[PDB]
C-alpha cells in the first residue's frame, strides 16, 4: 500500500482537535498534517462527523496569508530586514486599516511577530493589483486541489479588474479571498520547501515531486526565521511552541461573514506552523470554527492542539530534537 496517511498521526490529530473544539465550545474544526519536504498528506481530521471540511470548506485566511505577502515583498526587493515601517492605523473611506494595538513602527520581523495588518497592507501596496492577483493565483488560491473527495471547490480569487483600492489592502491580511485549509497548508510548502510550492499527494513520494518556484531559497529561509518569532515571547503564537524545537508559525483570527456583514461576534481561529524551523519536516495546520468559550484568537484556541499534534508528530516520525529538552 502506497498511501501517505499515517494512522498514529491521524489519530493524534483527531483526538487533539476534538479536545480543543469541545473545550472552546466551538462549532467545528479541521486539521491538516503534511510532510514539509514532499507534500505527502499525513493526516486529515474533521469534527463533528461527516464531510471533509479540510477540503470542502472555504475560509478567509486572515493573517495566515501575511507570510506570503512579506515573502513576496522581500523576494522582489521592495523591502528588506532593516526597514522600519510606519504602522499607524488609518482609513480608506469608511474602511479602517488597523491592528489590535497601535504600534508606531515595526520592522518586517515585528510585522510578522505582532501580526500587523497595517504593515502588511503597506508592503502589499508596493505591488500593482494585477501582480498581486497573479501572485495569489500561483499560491493556488482559486485553483482546485483535485484531492479526489466530493464537494471540493476551487476557492475564491476575485478578478483584479474588480478590485477597489481598499480591496487590495484588505486582501493582503486575509479579507476577500477564500481557500480550504488544505490549500492553505499547501501554500506553506513554498516556505518549508525552500521557495518551491509542492502539489501535495495522498501517496508516498520516493522523492520530492517537481514543484514550482515561488520564492528564492534565501527568501524562504529568511521568512521561516521571522516566523520563529511568532512562537517566542513577544509573538502572537507562543501557545504553539514545542519543547526541543524551534517552530515557525503564523496565527489567524477571522471575523465570519454572517449574511452581509463581518460579525464581531463569531470568529474562525487558525494556527499553522512547521518544525524543525531551520530544516522543516512537518507542517501542522489547525482551524477551529466559532469558539465560544475560553477565548477566540488563533493563538489561544488553535495553538494548544497545534503544539500537541506537532510534538507528537515529530515523536512519531523519529525526528531528533534540535535543542535540549526542558520538559
Ligand atoms: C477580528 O479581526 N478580524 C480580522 C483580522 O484583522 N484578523 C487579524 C488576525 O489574523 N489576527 C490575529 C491572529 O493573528 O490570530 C490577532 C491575534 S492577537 C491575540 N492573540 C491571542 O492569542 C491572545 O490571547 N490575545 N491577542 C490580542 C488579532 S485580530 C488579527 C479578519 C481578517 S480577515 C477576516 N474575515 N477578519
Ligand atoms: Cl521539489
Amino acid at each position: 500500500d502506497m498511501l501517505s496517511l499515517d494512522q498514529r498521526i491521524q489519530t493524534l490529530a483527531y483526538e487533539e482537535l476534538n479536545k480543543a473544539v469541545e473545550y472552546h465550545q466551538a462549532k467545528a474544526g479541521t486539521v491538516v498534517v503534511l510532510d514539509a519536504r514532499t507534500g505527502e498528506i499525513l493526516a486529515l481530521a474533521n469534527t463533528p462527523g461527516g464531510r471533509n471540511r479540510a477540503v470542502t470548506d472555504m475560509i478567509e485566511p486572515g493573517a495566515a496569508i501575511k507570510p506570503f505577502v512579506i515573502a513576496k515583498a522581500l523576494d522582489a526587493g521592495k523591502t528588506d530586514l532593516n526597514e522600519r515601517l510606519n504602522t499607524q492605523p488609518y482609513k480608506i473611506g469608511p474602511s479602517p486599516v488597523r491592528d489590535t494595538h497601535v504600534y508606531p513602527s515595526l520592522d518586517v520581523r515585528g510585522i510578522m511577530q505582532k501580526s500587523s495588518n497595517v504593515g502588511t497592507s503597506k508592503l502589499s501596496a508596493r505591488f500593482g493589483a494585477e501582480e498581486m492577483y497573479d501572485f495569489y493565483h500561483e499560491l493556488g488560491i482559486g485553483v482546485r486541489m483535485h484531492s479526489g473527495f466530493p464537494g471540493e471547490t476551487a476557492g475564491l480569487l476575485r478578478n483584479w479588474r474588480r478590485w477597489r483600492p481598499i480591496e487590495q489592502a484588505t486582501m493582503s491580511f486575509g479579507y476577500g479571498l477564500q481557500l480550504s485549509l488544505l490549500q492553505l497548508a499547501r501554500a506553506y510548502t513554498a516556505l518549508t520547501h525552500d521557495g518551491v510550492l509542492l502539489p501535495l499527494s495522498f501517496e508516498k513520494q520516493a522523492v520530492a515531486p517537481q514543484g514550482k518556484r515561488i520564492f528564492k531559497e534565501s527568501t524562504a529561509r529568511e521568512v521561516r526565521n521571522l516566523m520563529v518569532s511568532v512562537t517566542e515571547p513577544g509573538g502572537t503564537g507562543t501557545a504553539g511552541a514545542v519543547d526541543g524545537f524551534d517552530v515557525g508559525a503564523k496565527t489567524g483570527t477571522a471575523r465570519k461573514f454572517v449574511n452581509g456583514r463581518y460579525a464581531d461576534n463569531k470568529h474562525v481561529a487558525t494556527f499553522i506552523g512547521f518544525a524543525p524551523a531551520k530544516n522543516p519536516r512537518v507542517i501542522v495546520a489547525v482551524t477551529i470554527d466559532e469558539p465560544t468559550a475560553h477565548g477566540y484568537y488563533g493563538g489561544v484556541v488553535a495553538g494548544p492542539p497545534f503544539k500537541k499534534i506537532m510534538g507528537g508528530s515529530l515523536n512519531i516520525l523519529g525526528i531528533s530534537p534540535t535543542k535540549p529538552l526542558t520538559a
